[PDB]
C-alpha cells in the first residue's frame, strides 16, 4: 500500500523518521504486504498553507493510503487505529486530528513494476 | 471533507490564505459537514514543475476533495460551481484552469479521530 | 486525465522537464483527451522523507492519474507500460519502482471549465 501523508510543518526528522518507520513496520503489521510494496512517502505543509476546522494553522495530518483492493473492512479498520497510533506517538499530534482514506485498487488500475498493470501477477 | 489543492506558484498570503477561508466557509456553505469535519491544504506548485495542455508553465489549480459517502450529485455540482468560484476570486486565476476531483468515501474506509472509522459514529 | 507525480528528489530541471513533456504526449498517444485536458504536476520527495520497502531514501516515483470513467482495461493497461516508460527514460529511475495509480472519474464528479461538471459537457 503506498502511502502519501501530509503533516503539519515543524518537526525533527527522527519524528520524521522513526513515523515512517514504524508506519511501514505497522504496514506489515497490518496484514498482506510483505515489504517491497509500501510505500510511504511525507510531505510537510506549513502553516498558513492549511486549515482544520475553520482555523488557519492547525495541526494535522491526513494519510492517503492506496491498497490492492480485496481486503477487509475490519483489516483496514485495523489499518486506521493502528497508524492513528503511530502518527501519535512519534509525530507528535492528536488521535482527532488525522484523517485518513483508505483507496482499495483493483488489479489491472495499479501500474507496478515493469508498467504490466497488478493484476498481471 | 478534507482538500487537498495543487495551485500554479506565485501568490501572496492573503490570496493562499483568504482562499483557504472561503474555500473553507463555502465547503460548509455547501451543504453537510459543520466545520470540524473539513480541511484544506494548499501546495503550490512551480512552472517547469507542472504542464497544462502540452504547455509547461500554465497557470492551473487542481482540487482534489476527499468527502463522506452519500451525497447528491447536485450538491456536488453545487460544491465544484461555488469552489471554482472561490478559486478564480480569491487565487486570480481562469475558471477554466481549476481541475476539481470529488471523491465519496465510504463510512469504515475513512479513519478519523481516534483511529475508529467514521462508520463507527 | 490530470497527474500528480512523487519522484525521489534530485533531478535536473530537463529531467523533470523533458519527462513531463513526454508525459503529456504519451498522454495523448494514450488514446482519448486531445490537449487541453490533461495535465502534469510533478513534486520531487526527499530521501528521509520517503521509504520504498522499508529503507528510508529509496528512490521512487508514484504516479497517481485522475482521467474520466469510461475507458478500457487495455488502454489504461497502456498508459501504464508507456508511461513506465517514459519515468524511466527520463527520470533515470528503475521500471520497478514507478507505482501508478488509475482513478476513473465520473463525468458528474469532476469539476472542469466554469465548475461546471464534466458530465454537463
Amino acid at each position: 500500500p503506498i502511502l502519501q501523508v501530509q503533516v503539519t510543518a515543524g518537526r525533527s526528522q527522527q519524528q520524521k523518521t522513526a513515523f515512517l518507520q514504524n508506519a511501514t513496520k505497522v504496514i506489515e503489521q497490518t496484514l498482506n504486504a510483505a515489504l517491497p510494496s509500501i510505500r510511504i512517502s511525507l510531505h510537510e505543509i506549513e502553516q498558513q498553507d492549511s486549515i482544520v476546522a475553520g482555523q488557519v494553522g492547525a495541526e494535522f495530518v491526513n494519510i492517503v493510503a492506496f491498497l490492492l483492493a480485496g481486503r477487509n473492512d475490519e483489516v483496514k479498520a485495523n489499518f486506521l487505529a493502528a497508524i492513528n497510533k503511530t502518527a501519535v506517538t512519534t509525530l507528535d499530534v492528536s488521535d482527532s486530528c488525522i484523517r485518513t482514506m483508505l483507496i482499495d485498487i483493483a488489479p489491472e488500475h495499479m501500474g507496478v513494476q515493469e508498467g504490466l498493470s497488478a493484476a498481471a501477477f
